[PDB]
């Protein structure tokens, strides 16, 4: 008998209380996955299902200590953990779970399938998602003017759209994204549009991820980044002037695996799922202390070209070289944002731009060209070329051009190689990449006798 | 009787739970020796095997406030420890152990004698553990074009297929590997094809555990690291500007023991089974604190020399020498690699490799000639050679040839010991090296102090 | 019983101190891989803790106990590659 | 009790000072082998301790502590061969 017994396994056939493979219950309540580990939810979820059961059962689940006990039977009759969260395009809400491929919005058991236990924490109204409407037209109005529809801002004002629109798709991103542009550029508005627009899965977090070591000791600044599928952090302290600590290299190259390492305070969790989109808001450039060819593999740029200014400032507006146009600031429109007033508009904008970009695998793709730091490691690898074994036919020519051969190996002087080097480039600009490009890449041939096996491109093509 | 002592009796006779001599209580569950100090297990035990029980005692067991008590007995009928995870020839997934000696996969009772305490996490299906099939061509298709089969690659080849096959043997590896090589080379690939095969039996770890104090505090960046057969610390901080923290030697030689002290917290554990295969994949040569001979056995090297270049840019890499081959990138391999495709091929591709390679005994070999930064200890061993007693037969010879014979020995100025450095390597490039090995090795000769009783290999093998 | 170094390169009391519990009562304490001193960049073993270690009994308690004193009948024995440096 | 030189350079009070809470109703302290200042490099008596060690009260509150008050009844000696030096 034991109707406590009979009720646990009627719960459980129900299929509502899972264990998960971070040792913690999710229960299913309010046709979603919640989930919490200080206040636990399973009593909540008997005293909820109750209706369910026949009625000689559901009249003896309103005493707490039997809630209880059913509690207790459940918990020891959960011996298998599950996976959770393996799903990249379906759109966790509040109330069901939206379908991003097909369109269509599940709710109840449909969206039970999904187990998706980070949701945006707002309900998804049907009567708001459509294209028609006037706060479609305003919303569309201020897009155009944040970044216009030019001939000269189409591949800017694409890749905004990418990057922007990836804050939908739940997997892992290869790419930081930095917005760039001078004061009142609009930055701001996009970030709290898209912060109105996807609820809780976008979370802003200090620079400290990006100058800080991130194992060292407790870090909740990256123990926060767990599933959450937008990381946005603003301010980057410029380091034009002495004193600021510039970014690392290999914190980009870790905030890129699919598996970031840091803990929160008072736990063991190591490992956090990487589904975030990193975007970096500054108006300077970023300064990194290394270059190479990783990290020009994981950077991209969007930069902003109009500036909202109130008419007393309009003048001086029209008269700098870091604009394009020139608007009226708008007093009230922050306060409108901050209303949710966009909301369903911008989040139909954003499965419409996702429905377009998503070819069969979308993939965030780095823009190196546009970063003044990149330049330069870019036009050597355009200008140098390193000797190999298919030009040893032309030996002769290389020795007459200036260049000495030792043990199949060409090499010149180091003097030389520098004067070489700095015939198309200024070498007391770069000075210091300069000379950590020439030490790092020094490799002997002979005894001694310091040297590098490359030539100028111009040289070895001019016979 | 006091049934619910008979009850807790029969349970124990079974021999299904266990006290190890850490302190945990495993129990043996779905044919698996699990263990959570969090939610203790037992219980679950007794409501699973209640179905065993005779008739009169299973009912019994359907009320928690019965099942606390015969865990209480069952805790009190435990007085003696039990030595667990010993026998290191076997893998164990979630529904069973296989022999790797044999191969035969053994379930239920057979694999219970093995009290295997940590687990694979997936079960065992004989179906996709098979020599051919779709997944295992491509799997087959996209090592070789890791690593190719050129003779030239024979030697790094071996190396990398026992690098990777040693993470099924349960023993404590006695050296560190490093996967060294260019931006995409095949690195990440290689680490989530593991990942995907050895299942929960690998971890990623932060750079504190190679950086850090190991002891210092409270350490969860080692705790994890306990039985587990393959950590993969990676992102080594670019150690080519030298501008942070280098590993430590003492790090690098107490990660290489039978025990790794961590975790002075709570939850009582002080030391830890180095069972696993440290791998770390670097982007540049490591940087280390003190070279000495005892850290150039502990370390090895895996070099990748195969480019896979986005079509724009596959002539720019067709001109690089740190590439001796360029392919084009595959867009979707890595949704399919993390998408547990090749998980049962490169499981069968392992035991392959770890029969291969298994002599009656498998031992990891350093390979220091590779490591620039340990060139330079290595080249004083082979250009100093210390003072031999047969070689004073050489009064005419020693005598044409300067040295100064005091205390039965041969001596030269510190003015002629820097004239012998200058000409054995370059000054600026190892200065630093050559007073480090002066001061080390200083004896008692010359005039005053601070002098080598060592001469130079040409010198001393010459008369 | 294995400890890690942090017995001669730190303050005995401190905060808690497992290491210097596990100690309590043993016989043979091994301690390896202790840094060069010759080149510059290490914390020195200082003589604090040389003294401490042949008294008696210890000072240092376990996390969540309070018994705070540890007879010292050990040996410690220390493997080093190199020769030790004191302040 | 014998302590060491340890409260005859740090501030008396400051942190969780183990020598600090058993000067409580211990009736003599005893350090020994002074750290002698007469070479440079080396601390020199802290004045502020051994002024702080005569008041009839000891105000010291160890690690997962909150008392700070203690009685102090011990008499303070210290044995060396080297004269103290204090700044
Ligand atoms: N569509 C718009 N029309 C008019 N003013 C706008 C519009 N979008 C933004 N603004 C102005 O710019 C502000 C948001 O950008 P802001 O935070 O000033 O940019 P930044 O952070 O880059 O300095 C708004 O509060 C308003 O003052
Ligand atoms: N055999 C292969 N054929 C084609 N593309 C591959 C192959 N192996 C890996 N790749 C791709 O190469 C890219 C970079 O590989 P990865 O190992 O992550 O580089 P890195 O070693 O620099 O971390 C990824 O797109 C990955 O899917």
């Amino acid at each position: 008998g034991n109707k406590l017994f009979n009720i646990a396994q009627r719960i459980l056939d129900t299929n509502s209380v899972l264990l998960t493979e971070r040792g913690d219950h999710i229960v299913w309540i309010n046709n979603s996955w919640k989930f919490n580990s200080e206040e636990p939810l399973i009593t909540k979820l008997i005293l909820s299902i109750r209706h369910q059961l026949p009625k000689e059962y559901s009249s003896e689940l309103l005493c707490p200590r039997k809630r209880k006990t059913v509690e207790a039977n459940i918990r020891d009759m959960l011996v298998d953990s599950v996976e959770t969260d393996t799903y990249p395009d379906k759109l966790p809400f509040k109330n069901g779970v939206l379908d991003l491929v097909d369109g269509m919005f599940y709710s109840g058991d449909d969206a039970k399938k999904y187990t998706c236990t980070v949701s945006t924490g707002f309900k998804f109204d049907d009567t708001k998602f459509v294209e028609d409407s006037p706060e479609m037209e305003e919303l569309m109005n201020i897009i155009n003017d944040i970044q216009p529809l030019t001939d000269e801002n189409k591949k800017n004002r694409e890749l905004y759209e990418k990057t922007l629109s990836s804050c939908l798709c739940g997997a892992t991103k290869g790419c930081l994204t930095f917005f760039f542009g001078e004061t009142a550029t609009g930055k701001s508005t996009t970030k709290r549009l898209l912060k109105s627009a996807i609820g809780d899965l976008f979370v802003e977090t200090g620079q400290t991820i990006l100058t800080d070591v991130l194992d060292k000791g407790p870090n909740p600044f990256i123990a926060n980044m767990h599933l959450k599928r937008s990381v946005f952090c603003s301010e980057l302290p410029d380091f034009a002037c002495s004193g600021s600590k510039k970014i690392r290299s290999d914190n980009i190259k870790k905030l890129t695996e699919p598996c970031v390492i840091g803990r929160p305070c008072f736990s063991n969790k190591i490992n956090n799922r990487n589904h975030a989109t990193i975007i970096i808001d500054t108006n300077y450039k970023p300064v990194f202390d290394r270059i190479d060819n990783a990290l020009m593999r994981r950077i991209a740029v969007v930069r902003f070209r109009t500036h909202f200014s109130q008419p007393s400032g309009r003048e001086a507006a029209e008269n700098n070289d870091a604009y394009d146009k020139v608007k009226l600031l708008d007093e009230g429109l922050d306060g409108k944002i901050q209303n949710n007033r966009y909301r369903f508009a911008f989040l139909y904008l954003l499965v419409k731009w996702y429905k377009k970009y998503h070819i069969p695998i979308m993939k965030l793709y780095p823009t190196p060209e546009e970063i003044p730091d990149f330049a330069f490691y870019l036009k050597i690898g355009t200008l140098l070329v390193s000797s190999s074994v298919k030009h040893i036919p032309l030996m002769t020519d290389l020795s007459k051009k200036g260049y000495i051969l030792y043990d199949n190996v060409v090499t010149l002087p180091l003097t030389t190689f520098q004067q070489k080097i700095s015939k198309y480039f200024n070498s007391r600009l770069f000075g210091h990449d300069i000379e950590s490009f020439i030490n790092r890449h020094k490799k002997f041939a002979n005894v001694s006798d310091e040297y590098l096996q490359y030539i100028f491109i111009e040289d070895i093509s001019s016979p």
